[PDB]
């Protein structure tokens, strides 16, 4: 990872908090392309001084996808660690995080929208497979708007993956329990049990969400109630837009070896 100066660095509004984490909009200094100067937007993930033994979990994840690079995983730019604080400096998605896109767009978008959107996604966890790289924090969160669809020009949208955060084998089981039902049953069981088909299960969970306008699945349950769910074997009820349940269901299988490779995800997904 670049190591960018804090004199470089500008920091504007929260937009918010992740996992042990805030999240500022930000203006970077740079020499850029032919020497030209540039004053770019950026985005600033910041490990809260109180979470300092996360540090390590943090940065590894957000190296480990960075070493790939890809159409529809989000950039790096750096790390500034020049102060108290560990910080990522990452491209700046105009559109923001999905779910909140989904929710203020409800009534205006289609299953043609959300196929592509899941096609997209697809593709990045098939790459992501293929290079054996897990994720492990799949979610409508963590999925990010480049572009909005444009219907007078044809045009689909257009979404990138950001990365994974802190790991879930070292996440606090209170966390891990609360991320229920994107945390497949095995790692509940077991957070060690991370696996590629971990995605699988989390990939059909991030589905439900863009087929539900937005809705987090099991919301209304607290933390004993999601444990419940999982050891009763209960799947999620289907979505608003019913088109892809089966999918869904297809992929949050209890038993991670009987779920689908991507490969087989997407020629379902252009069996539509
Ligand atoms: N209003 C508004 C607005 C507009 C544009 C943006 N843009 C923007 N650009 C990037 N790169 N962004 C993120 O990476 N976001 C994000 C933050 C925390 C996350 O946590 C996951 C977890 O840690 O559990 C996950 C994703 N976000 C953000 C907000």
């Amino acid at each position: 990872f670049h190591k960018i100066r804090n004199e470089d660095l500008i920091f504007n509004e929260s937009l918010g908090q992740g996992t042990f984490t805030k999240i500022f909009k930000g203006v970077r200094r740079e020499v850029g392309d032919y020497g030209q100067l540039h004053e770019t937007e950026v985005l600033l993930k910041v490990l809260d001084k109180a979470h300092r033994n996360y540090s390590e979990s943090f940065f590894e994840a957000a190296s480990m996808m960075s070493k790939l690079s890809h159409k529809h995983l989000v950039l790096n730019y750096g790390v500034c660690v020049c102060g108290d604080e560990n910080i990522l400096v990452q491209e700046f998605v105009k559109f923001g995080s999905l779910d909140t896109y989904l929710k203020k767009n409800k009534n205006c978008i289609n299953i043609l929208w959300k196929l592509e959107v899941a096609k997209q996604l697809a593709a990045a966890m098939h790459f992501l497979e293929e290079n054996t790289l897990i994720h492990g924090n799949v979610c409508a969160k963590n999925i990010l708007l480049i572009r909005e669809e444009d219907r007078k020009t044809g045009n689909p949208p257009f979404i990138k993956l950001s990365d994974p955060g802190i790991s879930i084998t070292v996440l606090p089981k209170d966390i891990l329990q609360e991320r229920i039902p994107w945390v497949p049953p095995e790692c509940i069981e077991n957070p060690k049990n991370l696996n590629l088909a971990t995605d699988k299960w989390s990939f059909g969970t991030t589905l439900w969400e863009i087929c539900s306008g937005g809705d987090k699945p099991l919301s209304a349950l607290d933390s004993q109630r999601k444990l419940q769910f999982y050891e009763d074997r209960h799947q999620l009820p289907a979505p608003k837009a019913a088109e892809l349940a089966n999918l869904i269901n297809n992929c949050m299988d209890y038993e991670p070896d009987h779920r689908p490779s991507f490969r087989a995800i997407i020629r379902d997904l252009n069996s539509l």
